């Protein structure tokens, strides 16, 4: 599938925020633990990805999430569209239950988990990482 | 230069601090806003770095930044090693100076300058953000 498509969701976890990206053609994720379920937070963290990646739709299982003026502000400035038309959710979740105990906070929990899932290869051999540079790079190429 | 070397540092702008690393080989960049100039926060940034990219070793210009044992159990969980032996600080200091209005937050303006930077096209013709990609890349192929 297209290389410039991201989905981003949040989950929930001891009364926290977990913002979750994946680069669908990929599996590889970004997630980042935030204050509040709000525009403002969503807005932020899509201009911190499409800064770091060739970010061109983004899908989301809660649509009314990219109602905010201030998402509608974040795509327009960064170029970037929604998508109208896996669960990593599960997995991530998986991963955070077993390194809870080795971090006091759910949001280093959250990073361990993030950097299992993307290092882990997929022997069948690259990672998600690997993947997604790959990716975007033959796509350069 | 190696693919797996980044150099990390703190510059101050509005009584705030901005958390910069610089993929060497690259010149593409990650910067965070943090609330303080502490371990807790630069062992978490590293976390979430070494989650996203194959970093085998930081080098600083405060080595002293290095010293917590926050910032060692980050370097150690995550399997990172100092680095002992551009300034992308002054160019990325420009580009905020350049977009400060567009946006309330100082942060905003950070990830706004850091997207600018890493698309840039330094024609002579790849972006930072494109070099990163297609270093890391190429070192697995
Ligand atoms: C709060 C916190 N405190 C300490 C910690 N620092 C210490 C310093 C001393 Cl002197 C003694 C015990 C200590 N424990 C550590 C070592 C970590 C840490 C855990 C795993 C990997 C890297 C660092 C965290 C960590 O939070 C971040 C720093 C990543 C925000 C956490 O959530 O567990
Ligand atoms: C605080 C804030 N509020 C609003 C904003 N939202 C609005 C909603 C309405 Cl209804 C009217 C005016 C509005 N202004 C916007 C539109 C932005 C924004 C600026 C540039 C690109 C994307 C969003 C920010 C922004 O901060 C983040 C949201 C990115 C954390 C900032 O630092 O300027």
């Amino acid at each position: 599938c297209s290389p410039g498509i991201w989905q981003l969701d949040c989950t929930h976890l001891e009364g926290k925020v977990i913002l979750v990206a994946v680069h669908v053609a990929s599996g590889y994720i970004e997630a980042e633990v935030i204050p509040a379920e709000t525009g403002q937070e969503t807005a932020y963290f899509l201009l911190k990805l499409a800064g770091r990646w060739p970010v061109k739709t983004v899908h989301t299982d809660n649509g009314s999430n990219f109602t905010s003026t201030t998402v509608k502000a974040a795509c327009w400035w960064a170029g970037i569209k929604q998508e109208f038309g896996e669960s990593m959710n599960k997995e991530l979740k998986k991963i955070i239950g077993q390194v809870r105990d080795q971090a006091e906070h759910l949001k280093t929990a959250v990073q361990m988990a993030v950097f299992i899932h993307n290092k882990k290869r997929k022997g069948g051999g690259y990672s998600a990482g690997e993947r997604i540079v790959d990716i975007i790079a033959t796509d350069i190429q």
